[PDB]
């Protein structure tokens, strides 16, 4: 378990922020949802700073810039699945990047984690359906999508799987039931809301936690992409239902004023999603 050494001598973990908002203010075009194909190749050292930035800034566990990056949305670019799992590789080998770099910096940074994203099936529809979860594939439909992905972040070496942005039950045992074919992985699974106790799909909270309670790969569940306003609620509901450390990371609104309500609903894991960038994380730094 990459995360009981950290969670043995701290309450909290720190995640990181965004990526787009960085990348944006050092000049990058992020025309469409497929834009890590091209930055992962023609501008690698600008995703590798920012890991650095977000380290610098507290994090201690970087996530990948691979939500968007499998064989089935690359195609669309020309690549097969071969390339599309170089891309999906290098997303990692940038982060592990950043972490040998600020590691050189500041050898006392303590434990440092790189989180391999694996983004949902709806993000590849990309019709925002990564929050109403209404779509239909069979279990080896949703396999046969994640698994280059999964494949290519383990081999890259990430520390584990940060599954983010589900909404879709079905999918969720998918994924479960693959992890299991690779036994050394470990994943934190992280979920958008239809309300405080459901999925976006529909699906009672309850009956997602009693699922993945029987897979011991999964070592966190949460919630992020999130409103500010919405994760209190969700969190002190999933709270009672499971004592696995609890993830959030919620959109930009103050995001560290919420850090002392996390902690006491059993959030351990906590950082930024959309519009956040490494000042929230700094904020959250400050207060813990
Ligand atoms: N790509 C983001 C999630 C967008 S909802 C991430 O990797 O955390
Ligand atoms: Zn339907
Ligand atoms: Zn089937
Ligand atoms: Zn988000």
């Amino acid at each position: 378990n990459p995360l009981r050494a950290l969670l043995d001598k701290q309450d909290i973990l720190l995640l990181d922020g965004a990526m787009a908002t960085e990348l944006e203010a050092r000049g990058c075009n992020l025309a469409d949802s497929l834009w890590s194909a091209k930055v992962l190749v023609e501008n690698p050292e600008l995703i590798r700073e920012v890991h650095l930035d977000y380290y610098r800034a507290g994090a201690q566990c970087a996530i990948t810039a691979s939500y968007q990056a499998t064989p089935a949305g690359f195609a669309a670019r020309g690549l097969d699945e071969a390339q599309s799992k170089a891309l999906i590789g290098k997303s990692v080998e940038l982060a592990r990047k950043a972490r040998e770099a600020y590691l050189a910096e500041n050898p006392q940074a303590g434990t440092l984690l790189v989180a391999g994203s694996v983004g949902p099936y709806g993000a590849y529809l990309a019709d925002g359906s990564e929050y109403r979860g209404d779509y239909h594939c069979s279990v080896e439909a949703f396999q046969a999508f994640h698994r280059p992905r999964v494949e290519a972040l383990l081999d890259a070496g990430a520390d584990l799987l940060a599954c983010e942005t589900l909404p879709n039950f079905s999918e969720i045992e998918a994924l479960a039931e693959l992890l299991t074919a690779y036994p050394r992985a470990r994943a934190w699974f992280s979920f958008t809301l239809r309300d405080s106790e459901h999925l976006s799909d529909g699906t009672p909270l309850r009956d997602v936690v009693a699922l993945l309670a029987g897979y011991p790969q999964v070592v966190a569940l949460g919630i992020n992409c999130i409103a500010l306003e919405n994760t209190t609620a969700a969190l002190q509901h999933l709270h009672g239902l499971t004592v696995l450390p609890l993830v959030v990371y919620p959109n930009s609104g103050q995001l560290a004023d919420y850090l002392p309500q996390w902690q006491a609903a059993g959030a351990r894991l906590i950082g930024g999603c959309c519009r956040t960038t490494p000042a929230d994380i700094a904020a959250l730094k400050a207060r813990s």
